[PDB]
């Protein structure tokens, strides 16, 4: 039943939230809205409360509000950000106009760790183990992240990690010397083909490299510069991959480059644990069909210390038949409402 809400101006707008949430402090905007840290007095947790920015302004907005909610409602894994609460001050569909999402707030992201302390090989094991464990889960529900990078990894005081912003940039946001593109699989970066979940394993290799060396693995100054950084390391594509690049235009550009062999990763990653080098070669394969999967990677010797086949769970089935559905604003909105109304908090 309905808790009492209180109002306050934050981030230049009125936030109206249940009493349980106290000490709301703006912490900068996230995916499609402003975020505040809060103390949840009912659970004792430090939480992130996101107020969605104009969630039903357009069809595109309405459907992405519905999508984010559906996604967050489905995720129930230690290494994936789940939904602690969702609420609206509206008392009926007629007055439904705002959506607030509540999740765990961790001390920092991986960006802050990568810059602010030295990572032992053990820290790299633990962190990558945790990303692959959440990724096996995500992938098992047939969801793709597409945008895995250190700023989408929430890490706490004890190096416990949660993945954020799965299954959700403008051409301008992908332009130039920008982290928003440094972790992207080449096939998605230059639209070579119909892409799948394997793109995610590529980003994991980029992240792992960077934890090991302290440096961005492919800090391209633009798409072409980055492509060259990638090809230098992994080699130009062979005949078999060229056929799978179904963009004739892109296939043709690729073919204009002088062929290069795959470099020796032991000389690229000097000092690195040999098991880590091996895993990097298995993740950083240009042919996406041949990259190691998350499930397979968890069973790689590098994670012997953490691997436990009985505690690496799969997801319940995720119905995203809505993705290919054409609905009006008021219909995505009604659907969203039903999802808010029927939310049951975690146990
Ligand atoms: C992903 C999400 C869904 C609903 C509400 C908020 C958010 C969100 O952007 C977010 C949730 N947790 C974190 C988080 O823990 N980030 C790590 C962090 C804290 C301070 C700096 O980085 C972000």
């Amino acid at each position: 039943e309905r808790p009492t809400f209180y109002r306050q101006e934050l981030n230049k707008t009125i936030w109206e939230v249940p009493e349980r949430y106290q000490n709301l402090s703006p912490v900068g905007s996230g995916a499609y809205g402003s975020v505040c840290a809060a103390f949840d007095t009912k659970t004792g947790l430090r939480v992130a409360v996101k107020k969605l920015s104009r969630p039903f302004q357009s069809i595109i907005h309405a459907k992405r509000t519905y999508r984010e909610l559906r996604l967050l409602k489905h995720m129930k894994h230690e290494n994936v950000i789940g939904l602690l609460d969702v609420f609206t001050p509206a008392r009926s569909l007629e007055e439904f106009n705002d959506v607030y999402l509540v999740t765990h707030l961790m001390g920092a992201d991986l960006n802050n760790i990568v810059k602010c302390q030295k990572l032992t090989d053990d820290h790299v094991q633990f962190l990558i183990y945790q990303i692959l464990r959440g990724l096996k889960y995500i992938h098992s529900a047939d969801i793709i992240h597409r945008d895995l990078k250190p700023s989408n990894l929430a890490v706490n005081e004890d190096c416990e990690l949660k993945i954020l912003d799965f299954g959700l940039h403008t051409d301008d946001e992908m332009t130039g010397y920008v982290a928003t593109r440094w972790y992207r699989a080449p096939e998605i970066m230059l639209n070579w083909m119909h892409y799948n979940q394997t793109v995610d394993i590529w980003s994991v290799g980029c992240i792992m490299a960077e934890l090991l060396t302290g440096r961005t693995l492919f800090p391209g100054t633009d798409h072409i510069d980055q492509l060259k950084l990638i090809l230098r390391l992994v080699g130009t594509p062979g005949a078999e991959l060229l056929k799978k690049i179904s963009s004739e235009s892109a296939r043709n550009y690729i073919q204009s480059l002088t062929q290069m062999p795959k470099m020796n990763f032991a000389n690229v990653f000097i000092g690195a644990n040999p098991l880590a080098v091996d895993l990097l070669e298995k993740m950083l394969v240009l042919d996406s069909d041949k990259r190691i999967t998350a499930a397979q990677a968890l069973a790689h010797a590098y994670f012997a210390q953490y691997h436990d086949p009985d505690d690496e769970p799969v997801a319940d089935p995720y119905d995203q038949s809505f993705e290919s559905r054409d609905l009006l604003i008021d219909e995505w909105k009604s659907l969203t409402y039903d999802e808010v109304i029927s939310f049951v908090p975690p146990p």
